[PDB]
This record gives structure tokens, C-alpha cells and sequence, in this order.
DNA sequence: GCCATTTTCGCGGCTATTTTTTTACTCCCAAAGTTCCGCTATCAGTTAGTAAAAT
């Protein structure tokens, strides 16, 4: 038992939500590369949905 | 050219009963085929009326 550990609510919970925050940032990255960010708001660079 | 070693391939019990999932995204225009409402017109069925027949 010192081998394994136990894993909670709240750890995958932070893992799922990690792997949501990556996938919005590879299109945040992406859109940032673009350059014209003059009328850009954070609120128009994050899609919440993955 | 045969003897051994590494790499795929296929397998791992039977009946029941509880319950769906989830990202990602241009626009416009001209040309063409299709649909939906309205009207017509014909035929067939139904129904009302009247004469023909029978009591």
C-alpha cells in the first residue's frame, strides 16, 4: 500500500478539467498567431464548450 | 540450410436485473429543380324524388 495511492473526486476532477483547458488553448494559440487582436476580447478567444 | 529466438495471432463460463450522450463551424450569387396553394373538370358514388307495381 505504500506502491499505491488513492485517487479522489477531486484529482480527476482536475484532470478532466486540465484536458478541457488544453484543448481550448491549442485554439487560443492558434487565433493569437493570427494578429490582428485589435478588436479581440478574452471573452472572443474562449469557447467553453470542450 | 538447419536450430534457435523473436514476433504476431487468437483465446480467456452461463443465465438474469438496474440504464441514451457531450470539441472542432465563411459567405454570396445565379441557375435549376421541386413543392404548395389554388382552380378546373370529370367520374363515381350517394341521396332525394317520383312513378311503377303490388297489396
Amino acid at each position: 500500500l505504500g506502491n499505491r495511492r488513492i485517487r479522489s473526486v477531486g484529482e480527476m476532477a482536475e484532470n478532466q478539467f486540465r484536458v478541457g483547458l488544453v484543448r481550448v488553448e491549442r485554439a487560443v494559440k492558434e487565433r493569437l498567431s493570427l494578429g490582428d487582436l485589435d478588436n479581440v476580447m478574452p471573452q472572443d478567444l474562449i469557447n467553453a464548450k470542450p
